[PDB]
């Protein structure tokens, strides 16, 4: 019982976090086997900011220009290259605490745990969703660049996000671990702004299911509706359209509660049109959209057939 | 910028979690040096829970009745004893990952991180608060007992909670690591239930500061009030009293924002009576009380000594 914004245990990623210095710029890197990955913007000075020439800046740097520290231990850089916006520093020592891992690119609507770090030292861990407009609503201060987001999928650490920057609305933008930005952003100081966001409908429904599992029922009505009619209401309140895939994805939560997906859709329609009757659901006074169906399952159901 | 429910990195605590089986009950234990700490109710069958005499149930048990497992490696139990409601199993092997640690007893209002575990395997990490009525609104499933809560100062893990049971309302009760329960609860199947809970006023205020710091201002007014007047309003709405110790603790944030504490109390008062008239603060439509002033400062680092 209970429901909380729960992140994955951070231990396997903590052991990969390093500090990377280039001139007067320090930020975080991720150390897997004999490679440290970090934002390429660490090689910039204030004079590069206008039109940074990364290709040129990279070749002009020697291995010695990169100070890499894992705790107190200095790692020697023996090579440097660039994949898109991520810098790959080859080092002389392979990380003995390298977990089994993969680099994955997540989709909008999906969540992951962020390990916020500073000077290569983990500060804290929290859950984020990739917003439909490809930002995350994170929590980062100066020196957090290079912090990474991940999921634990079986035994495997699936790394999906590396932090690059804050946009002027206070939201956050970054790349996958191959250095490609989520969204239409670039790793330089230019006029760029988040597109308008939408609410992740399938996640809201999952969160409602979570409420039902934990004994919140007041918003349940006896109504059912159709995909089509639901989607018309969705659009009116800036909610992403719902698809059959979404309906399928909610199946596990339907079975737990005995509430058909389309019935929960009718309950959601009613909360949208008429509000939340001054009540809270799972310690919140608005409709939460940053929990996937899987996040609800992993927290509230597990492997229960019974 | 940004503000999130953020937990400490769980790595140091992950390396201490182990499984403890006695009979058909499996739950979690904490392995520090050559001692495993777990809830003493691991030795009870379902029947014993009604009226259990642990002193007597313990006599029935030999060392061989406890199977302790760190991953797959069996730790031989060579001693078993009992301090209040926690069992201490002396094992043959000292935990090589034992971090620097203290046992501390926290007070209502203070926050900590929970490493939710199952069969000695970490599942997730989230932030909680010791409620004024000595419960926590955690998120636990079957097999979570013996999961622990902690703060991390430097490399020092301060353990403050071990999880023992779910009360009927879905909220959670447990002990410090010396086995004393928080609040008047007991490890027996009885009529017992949580006292009625109140909101943690000083936390709400810290959060409001966090909001100002992150650009949310609409709830500010120009009024000032006094402690006395404020506390009268507090009492009406089941807020905890605000003391002058709380007023000083908020001095840093008052300074940073240039909003006097009693000014902020006046803003809260208005929110308290009248609500948020359809607006949000830090992405929430209610008053959050699970961030301490310290939690706020950690995510909203000042520029004083930057």
């Amino acid at each position: 019982s209970g429901f909380r914004k729960m992140a994955f245990p951070s231990g396997k990623v903590e052991g990969c976090m390093v500090q990377v210095t280039c001139g007067t710029t320090t930020l975080n890197g991720l150390w897997l086997d004999d490679v440290v990955y970090c934002p390429r913007h660490v090689i910039c000075t204030s004079e590069d900011m206008f039109n940074p020439n990364y290709e040129d800046l990279l070749i002009r740097k020697s291995n010695h220009n990169f100070l890499v520290q894992a705790g107190n231990v200095q790692l020697r850089v023996i090579g440097h290259s660039m994949q898109n916006c991520v810098l790959k520093l080859k080092v002389d020592t392979a990380n003995p605490k390298t977990p089994k891992y993969k680099f994955v690119r997540i989709q909008p609507g999906q969540t992951f745990s962020v390990l916020a770090c500073y000077n290569g030292s983990p500060s804290g861990v929290y859950q984020c969703a990739m917003r439909p407009n490809f930002t995350i609503k994170g929590s980062f201060l100066n020196g957090s660049c290079g912090s990474v987001g991940f999921n634990i999928d079986y035994d495997c650490v699936s790394f999906c996000y590396m932090h690059h920057m804050e946009l002027p609305t206070g939201v956050h933008a970054g790349t996958d671990l191959e250095g490609n930005f989520y969204g239409p952003f670039v790793d330089r100081q230019t006029a760029q702004a988040a597109g308008t966001d939408t609410t992740i409908t399938v996640n809201v429904l999952a969160w409602l299911y979570a409420a039902v599992i934990n004994g919140d029922r007041w918003f349940l009505n006896r109504f059912t509706t159709t995909l089509n009619d639901f989607n018309l209401v969705a659009m009116k309140y800036n909610y992403e359209p719902l698809t059959q895939d979404h309906v399928d994805i909610l199946g596990p939560l339907s079975a737990q509660t005995g509430i058909a997906v389309l019935d929960m859709c009718a309950s959601l329609k009613e909360l949208l049109q008429n509000g939340m009757n001054g009540r809270t659901i799972l310690g919140s006074a608005l409709l939460e959209d940053e929990f996937t169906p899987f996040d609800v399952v992993r927290q509230c159901s597990g492997v229960t057939f019974q």
